[PDB]
């Protein structure tokens, strides 16, 4: 339909040059697809009663984050038990439920070279309490990721380490940072007064850039809605630099005191939905495919190779989503790289991958329960239907919608080879 | 790894260039050809060519399609020759190493609508089994139209190759296009028709046109002239033949090079050579991108499998494409977006394999093993059919990744499934 | 690596690592987003002019130079607040600012003075209070205006009609405020001199989400026009009470440039704030990172792709022009012009080179702040008897003045645009001199 | 439109190619060089005027054959055939004279010193030096020139596989290269030539240096008098890859069709220049030319852009050496680079560079240099009338230097013509 065609920045996207898709922009053209970019909210006493935080939930809130530089153990186990009540209150409609994943941000290094003795001790409690992320505070080598890596012990191998880039050497030794790391945090608050402030948003640009190339999940961090602490809307410098953020390739988008501290922490959440939605329409997807294309390298892996298949027939087709089976999160990971406007529904049966993939923009995951099917055929198949199910009743997919299947061939995780082209019935 | 010596083969130094003029300085005469030749070879069967121990040389040499000129000759004389060219043919229906599928096309007199002799040559076409129509003098779309008519009850399998010869031809190029299964560029009456210099710009049209259409195109007539009676081409016909292949062609031809000349197997073994070194030159990177932006979005699950595997494809350098196909539509859409890596064609279908020779990259391989029971075993047959011939012919070797096309269901248009394989 | 290896060798390495150089010789676009570099420092003069709202807190004569040398290029008033009186004497003491450097053109710096109308409130046409401060704006002699609400094409010629026939020299800049602004804005800008996005209001009439569509859509269609485009409101909100911005403040400054804004504006923070001067240099240094980070391969590219076919001598030397400085890393390209017109063709194609613009049109040096990269020498001299004399006089002045001022150095290659004949409008001339 | 300009204006090179349109007519003037070479079969001097109103821009003599004796003859006659033009200085064509070598057979030839001995003392403009393999085979070339043969462009021959892998070094010091698909043909596997022949032909067009494209383009013609589809595409390939010249050789020097041979690649040239891909290809240029400060190349990209801005007719420029034209000329421009040149050699010898027209300059020197400059920009516009590469209304490109003699080109104007 025509109608169609006119939705999501869709004229601006055929556009043929970036300066004709800017001209084409359309303060009209509404979003039609899920809102892609993660949204973490700090944790605080504005927002840690359980009944608020299914607000938080309902409103778009996708990781919530503990910041160990202020309370005690005490105050951060309390935290944790209200985000679990709070979203474990949704888990009697599965499909429905929304996994949020629980990020531990560690108090840091200060006047120290290594790991401080309160970040090794606050380490173990993350371990201890199951949290699914580590913002680790003040890196600024390989070897600081390495520190944090060996204090999350052998149970803490599934932990995901971001790293969090607050200085000159963090910005300069970033490439041997990122290696190591799973992810990046552009911790703009401490960076702007480390390095000029006027010099922050080419950090912010660069390590974006480099973190969509090397496919790791980049977090746009601190001051982003500063005035909705105390005021009910932010300032025109705020909505602008929450969609500049999407705009250069954020996978996620965060919170501080505005859900930490401030009046309006379900106002916040609801106002970085609604301009990252806006936001990822006006992506200029026809030159950023072509670019993640062109700059990633020969891949002989598999997983990598059915990635780039899917995303490619997805573009073909106009799929409203592709629907990947995952144990890791990776296969996920992977298609998300190479930003498909097509939705990454991730099913999983590891609860800690199902919080873990919202680091990785447009993956949607969903958490399947039901025990293993004994035919591993129809297993797959009922995880498929369930990611269907689940899309139809959250809005992602209608009936006449082409679907892109991401399965392997065979158990366990590693295997996927495959990519089927699927009609919504 | 690959190893160093690997990406220094096949124009693999210039296929990285970020500029079509970056990619020409980057072509290299030490850079050898790996790759299976891609472009079919259309040869003339005619007095020069017609024994059957001539014709087993000329297979051996890479004839991919045997062309029976019906402006010459009689029926009885070109049925002799098709008997002859299937008995060739046949003779390797062992060695597996050596069998491969041939196409029989039928070139057309000629014509105020179809000549009586057309109509009876057509017949001959149909009562033969012809695989392919290569129709003389096409100005219309109700040309092609009283072609496919005349092909009668029984023979609307056949596919018509219209030959634009005239003016007329050109300016309704599009119209013909649509109603065709392909296109010849017939350069000797089209530079007798139009004036001699601008054959190259209609060439060159109806090449990237057919290439955008995803329909076959044949470079034909005087590719190798002086071969007729020289051992060795002129410098300008080698340049023609390698340049048609640069252009896009999916087929070049030979006419009285082996129908009439005294050099019939020398004249395939050229194009064959010349074909393999031009396929290499070939810039993938911005025909993939231009094939990929100027290919309309589709909802056909065949049409989207064949992208998908086809970016898969050049991802992992896959040493092949492996598609399970009845009519050959599978591998004629991978086909079109030109993969460097090998479209082995897998198919129960005689005709369907003699038939997608018209698309250049597609390597077809009959499968004449009787079905599984379960439909899903007689699928990984096939698949593993593909991999232990691509095996056998160099194609494969072990640790190989190769993309593997197939549907969800038995029976033609259903194509919707590309799987990575690691090669065992 | 080949195309830049003997200017490498010539210029040296350093050269190569300052004012983002690695980042702009990028294939991609995201390959120049991964090679920008904290450590490369801009070299370039600051080209995004900065509008200051002159209030309370910056009216003083004292005050005014010091926002003047930070970086102020235009005087903004507001004509929702204060009276003629009022707007008279902050007008005068711009003058008396702008004047006490006058006694040189190394320290000469020409600041346009533009009138921002308070608007039509509820009323369809024209406000007969805006009638009025249009009518001063003529009598005090004002280079630009403002026009608050612009809805429509007969709103722009309502506004120039109350100019009056004295006022014709006057740039009107619609101000894109409503969903109806936006929805015509190509009727709007087609008899516009240039468009501001002003914010504040549109992200009242519209969803405060939607903004940076509207922002991103009209620089673009500015920069495809030629015309010149103003970012304005809260783009540094926080400095009214604080020293230092937010981190969104500075990212929303440096992507106006990015976007392609040729202005950049400061209400409040300068108007009432505690830092005026402090909110002139933030902006002037964000400016300069900004200007050094545009991906200037793709940009100028884009431009030429999109403009279209000229047969006009001024717009084709231009792009001549353009051309030729991007070849040898020009440090400037000297343009003669009257009306301002031949500096604003150079301005749209984005040089990297400083578009040093000589008149003797003190108006004109005065509105050429709103074409990005336009920096305006006064030429005070009277006419040479032979008129080719006089045009070499005045282009070896811009060389001079440009070496006093740091934009040209001996050994630097400079382009220089004139005409064949006097008068506006003959432009056809382009002159690649080494500096010696 | 006419001169292919839908396909001109296409976003992608696949589109240029469906848009192109044997009903649209070439309306420029033909930018590619046709060399002929000059034998038994074109030797008298009404011969010669045939061949030059067909299109020849550079006669050959090849010292494989014939006597010193029998080339100066030939030399002569061209001379003699010219100069039957001079008559009427706003038409007059000149031709250069282009002395092929025999070569080393099996350093530099006792021979080919005497053969180079006899173009300095004939006044030849260009050596097409035979089998270089090396640098040093074009040092010996230019010392056997002598300290009076500066003058003269050296075309490197590459005829065998250590000239293709020697290439780089081989330009470097070269005026100019000849791809020499004969000798190349037998050297190497005849199926690779195409390769090294649009990787030479990228090279040159990349260093700004003139290309060749040689031998048995339109081989059949020799005895019949229209060529192959082969040979016909073969001439149209050459161009398309960015060839600055082709040549004819046994078709001229031997063969019953001289004249008809050059009609047919004049013919074909033609067509294949409007149906250049210029978007790609001027942005390509662009892209890979290095960044400089020698304010002639400066000013050369500066007219060229202009020049496509406004669909210029002609790019007129003054030259003394004709560098400041092959400097225009390597950015291949659509509109015609008229080189005003006093010096007869350089118009000879800018027939090498595609899509440059030369024209000598035989006025009288006004007084004021800024005068007899106007004055040689007027006689380029009345050349060009007269031609047919201007009308009334038309815009071009004049490029001037701010002081006389060679080296200070750095001025470029826009001009409306009457
Ligand atoms: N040139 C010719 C070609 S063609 O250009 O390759 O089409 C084909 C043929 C002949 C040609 O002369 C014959 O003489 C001939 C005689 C008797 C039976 C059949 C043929 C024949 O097939
Ligand atoms: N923010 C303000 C602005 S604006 O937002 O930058 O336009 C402008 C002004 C004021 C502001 O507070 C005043 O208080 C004011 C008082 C008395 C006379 C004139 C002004 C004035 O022009
Ligand atoms: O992204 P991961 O962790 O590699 O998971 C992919 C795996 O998921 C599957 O699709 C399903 O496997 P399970 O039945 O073990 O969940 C495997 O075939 C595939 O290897
Ligand atoms: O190219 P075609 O003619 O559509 O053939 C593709 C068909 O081949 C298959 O892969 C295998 O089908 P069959 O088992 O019937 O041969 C089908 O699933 C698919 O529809
Ligand atoms: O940019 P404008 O307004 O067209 O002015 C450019 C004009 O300036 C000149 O360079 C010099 O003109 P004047 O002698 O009138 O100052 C003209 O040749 C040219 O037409
Ligand atoms: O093309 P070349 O060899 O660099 O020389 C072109 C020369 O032509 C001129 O425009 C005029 O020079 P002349 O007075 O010597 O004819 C010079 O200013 C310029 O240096
Ligand atoms: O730690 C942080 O979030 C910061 O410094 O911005
Ligand atoms: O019929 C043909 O093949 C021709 O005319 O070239
Ligand atoms: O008028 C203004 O400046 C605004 O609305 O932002
Ligand atoms: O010498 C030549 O010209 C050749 O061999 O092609
Ligand atoms: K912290
Ligand atoms: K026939
Ligand atoms: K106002
Ligand atoms: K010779
Ligand atoms: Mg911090
Ligand atoms: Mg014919
Ligand atoms: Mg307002
Ligand atoms: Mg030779």
């Amino acid at each position: 339909g025509t109608a169609f065609f006119q939705q999501q920045q869709l004229p601006a996207a055929m556009a043929d040059t970036f300066l004709e898709h800017l001209c084409l922009l359309d303060i009209d053209s509404e979003p039609v697809a899920a809102r892609s970019t993660s949204i973490i909210a700090t944790i605080g006493p504005a927002s840690r009663s359980v009944e608020r935080l299914k607000e938080m939930i309902k409103a778009g809130m996708n990781i919530a984050r503990l910041n160990f530089s202020h309370g005690s153990h005490e105050y951060h186990a309390e935290s944790i038990a209200n985000v679990r009540e709070a979203v474990e209150s949704f888990a009697g409609s599965p499909l429905s439920y929304r996994p949020v994943a629980i990020a531990l941000d560690t108090k840091g290094p200060g006047s120290g070279p290594g790991l401080s003795e309160q970040d090794v001790r606050d380490l173990r409690f993350g371990v201890e309490h199951g949290v699914d992320i580590v913002f680790a505070s003040f890196v600024r080598k390989a070897s600081d990721v390495a520190a944090v890596r060996a204090a999350l012990g052998p149970e803490g191998h599934g932990i995901k380490i971001i790293s969090k880039i607050e200085n000159h050497e963090g910005v300069k030794r970033f490439d041997e940072i990122l290696e190591v790391s799973d992810g990046i945090m552009v911790a703009r608050g401490d960076l702007g007064i480390e390095i000029p402030a006027e010099k922050v948003f080419l950090a912010q640009k660069m390590m974006i850039g480099r973190c969509n190339l090397a496919g790791k999940p980049v977090v746009c961090a601190t001051q982003m809605l500063e005035s909705m602490i105390t005021k009910p809307r932010p300032t025109r410098a705020e909505t602008s630099d929450v969609a500049n953020a999407v705009l250069d390739g954020a996978d996620c988008i965060m919170l501080s005191g505005e859900t930490a501290k401030g009046n309006f922490p379900v106002e916040a959440v609801k106002m970085q939905h609604a301009i990252a939605r806006e936001a990822e329409a006006a992506v200029y997807h026809r030159q950023l495919f072509e670019e993640l294309r062109r700059a990633a390298p020969l891949s002989r892996d598999p997983t990598e190779v059915t990635a780039i298949g899917a995303v490619e027939a997805a573009f073909k087709c106009c799929a409203a989503a592709i629907i990947v089976l995952t144990t890791t999160g990776r296969s996920a990971q992977l298609l998300s790289r190479y930003r498909p406007r097509a939705a990454v529904i991730a099913v999983t049966r590891s609860a800690q991958a199902a919080r873990q993939v919202h680091l990785c923009r447009g993956v949607f995951p969903l958490l399947y329960r039901e025990p293993p099917e004994a035919i591993w055929a129809d297993d797959v198949d009922r995880r498929v239907q369930f990611g269907i199910e689940s899309g139809k009743l959250r809005g992602f997919l209608r009936v006449g919608d082409l679907v892109i299947v991401v399965t392997g061939w065979r158990p366990g995780s590693g295997y996927t080879n495959i990519m089927r082209v699927l009609s919504i019935s």
